[PDB]
């Protein structure tokens, strides 16, 4: 940076702290990642100056010829990447991507079936303090209390009883592969649309390490950050027959002018995802996640579902008589960033929890491998089994510093 | 840029075209501006990597200590700037800022009074193809058919008859000063909340050139781009008593994780707005707008409301037997960017219109002054009075090139 250090010392200093923080800590929040310098440059471009309400070739302002190329590059790269017939790259967030789809197919008060929030479902999948649970009548399907795998007979029973107009699949904290074919089969039985929120797994889907929801869902929503390693924002994929209504739901439906500089960064992130090395990256994410799971079990930790199929895992902390809140706090003390997360059938409230959620996408981006995963699990073991020992936490602190150079 | 040119030639080339386009054209879209290099650097920062769901000191993720400083800087600078008791700097857009306020005070189907869309009201003020007109029962107040000034007796009659829960004030195409005291007086008479959408005039309000809605409205919404000359995004200002509900409506209400890199850029833009030279800038915007209005009248053009009080003006093209569509197209041919805009009581559809909207915020940022305003009006006269003459349009083309160096 050249001009921000001189114009705004206060803001620059805080950014510089955050930059140094990101390097110092072990980042294990499952929804986080580090974007490339090229993605950031696209976000810091003069494209923020342009109003481009509407769509490429169908704008409401003149002078859009070049931001039209940028958006079309984003749409076409997304479609090549996921095999989708249509892409909308204008959603400001994953929240707005979901919102737009709900706006498309639903009327106020319609019944929607989604995943239990305490079992892995997202806030936008029907929380009563969220627009989704306020606007629409959400019902939940759950996971098996022993395997923590989605109970597909429960999905089917809840669908046949409640008769939802929409079924939502996918999660913020589900460590196994989702069967999208089974979700569609249930959707077809009850005549409901199927929406898949692939926000967490989108990078793995692109790399062919998770089954692709695109051939099974009427609508696929996602974030561009997370495993896709793009800028912060949303995207909708859908069949050609829904394209017009989905575009209209985004604008003039729920948004105005899109963020063209972020759309540029999305296109950059998609270009990176089409390359071979991102495929190799994404495999290392899954490999690392499996290795970290195995290594934590070796330490004596119980994991929700007995391991992982994707980028994330959940530690069930009850055997150690620890809450997620406690674990989160003490790991933060030694430089390991996790978040407390409800485990399925959690005896604690969502604000305390019995679990921590861990993901490998960020540390894999930094270059961490299988050896590093073993060490991370060893540090977590040392910390969580010696919560009252300050010399153990200092040892952990030093071992975290060794990993981050 | 260093890394984007090598990683993504296609995206870089399109950005570079857009950068060169912005310099070449006369930008007169009233909602547009050019941000500083420091604002852009803040947007292209590593702050995109951070999940910060929640609020400063009350986050749902650890590691937020420094993005907390950034957001608090944005909130405090906004509050100092507008004299507001509370600021929410997380809205992704002006659309989401409005959405959050509606979510706060209204139930599905509640009656809301806003400005006629054909008279200057915004899309989010009750368009039937927008969430606002679909979720809520919108009624409209109009302007005087002769003066094109808001008819405050009409606002009062519509309020007393329809009994709205919410009254909305402010516009996308209204060239006069809004009386917020009169709006509040009407609101108090009928027991309605008052929301002011100051998106267009926010920079002038900061500089003390437009009356401040903050002391009169329960809620003030705005964009950070436009006259405030910040990054693309939204903001809500409100009294302390609504602070909690407004924060909850943004999250977990209608959004998830905020865009911290954009929030950084907002803080930068607010820092710039607190300085003396932005005050001088904003006066030149209004001075230029008045001068451009006077100069277009000198050319023989009729202006909606007979001129302007702010940054924007509207040309009523009926005397020249031209549509806004035609004018927009032919001005685009010579390098002048305007948009067609419905004039109050327009005999044409919103897709054709009888008017063009013009603003001076962008050209004032580039350094244009009173002499330049005279020239711009002279070029518009030459173009619109000689629509069928290719040598007049070439002359205009050359004179536009002279203005942009």
């Amino acid at each position: 940076m050249k001009y921000l250090p001189q114009q705004d010392p206060q803001v620059f200093a805080a950014i510089e702290q955050e930059r140094k923080r990101q390097h110092a800590k072990i980042e294990l929040i499952a929804s986080e990642n580090f974007v490339s310098r090229a993605v950031m440059e696209a976000q810091g471009s003069v494209l923020t100056n342009k109003y481009a309400q509407g769509y490429p070739g169908r704008r409401y302002y003149g002078g859009c010829e070049y931001v039209d190329i940028v958006e079309e590059l984003a749409r076409e790269r997304a479609k090549q990447l996921f095999g989708a017939e249509h892409a909308n790259v204008q959603p400001h967030s994953g929240a707005q991507a979901n919102m737009a789809v709900y706006f498309t197919v639903l009327e106020h008060g319609d019944t929607v079936l989604g995943m239990n929030l305490s079992h892995g479902g997202h806030l936008t999948h029907g929380s009563p303090v969220n627009f989704s649970g306020v606007q629409y009548n959400f019902v939940a399907y759950g996971v098996d209390p022993e395997t923590h795998v989605i109970d597909y007979d429960d999905v089917r029973e809840k669908a046949r009883l409640h008769r939802p107009k929409l079924i939502v699949a996918a999660a913020s904290a589900y460590p196994r592969i989702i069967d999208f074919a089974k979700f569609r089969e249930i959707a077809d039985e009850v005549g409901a649309y199927l929406m898949v929120d692939m926000a967490h797994i989108a990078g793995l889907v692109a790399a062919g390490l998770h089954p692709n929801p695109v051939p099974y869902a009427h609508f696929v929503t996602t974030t561009t950050h997370k495993t896709l390693r793009g800028p912060r924002g949303g995207m909708i994929l859908c069949q050609e027959q829904f394209a017009k209504q989905i575009d209209k739901a985004i604008f003039p439906g729920i948004q105005g002018g899109p963020l063209m500089h972020v759309i540029a960064a999305k296109a950059v992130a998609f270009g990176e995802a089409l390359q071979d090395d991102f495929k190799a990256y994404a495999k290392r994410v899954v490999d690392n996640a499996k290795r970290l799971a195995s290594a934590l079990q070796n330490e004596g930790f119980t994991l929700v579902s007995g391991g992982t199929d994707n980028h994330l895992l959940l530690v069930d902390l009850r055997p150690q008589q620890l809450t997620g809140k406690t674990a989160e706090k003490v790991l933060d003390e030694v430089g390991i960033t996790v978040n407390k997360n409800t485990i399925p059938y959690d005896p604690e409230s969502p604000f305390v929890t019995s679990g921590i959620r861990i993901g490998t996408a960020a540390v894999t981006t930094r270059g961490f491998g299988l050896e590093e995963m073993d060490e991370i699990a060893a540090i977590i073991g040392l910390v969580l089994k010696n919560v009252g020992s300050e010399q153990a936490l200092e040892e952990a602190r030093q071992r975290v510093a060794a990993l981050t150079d």
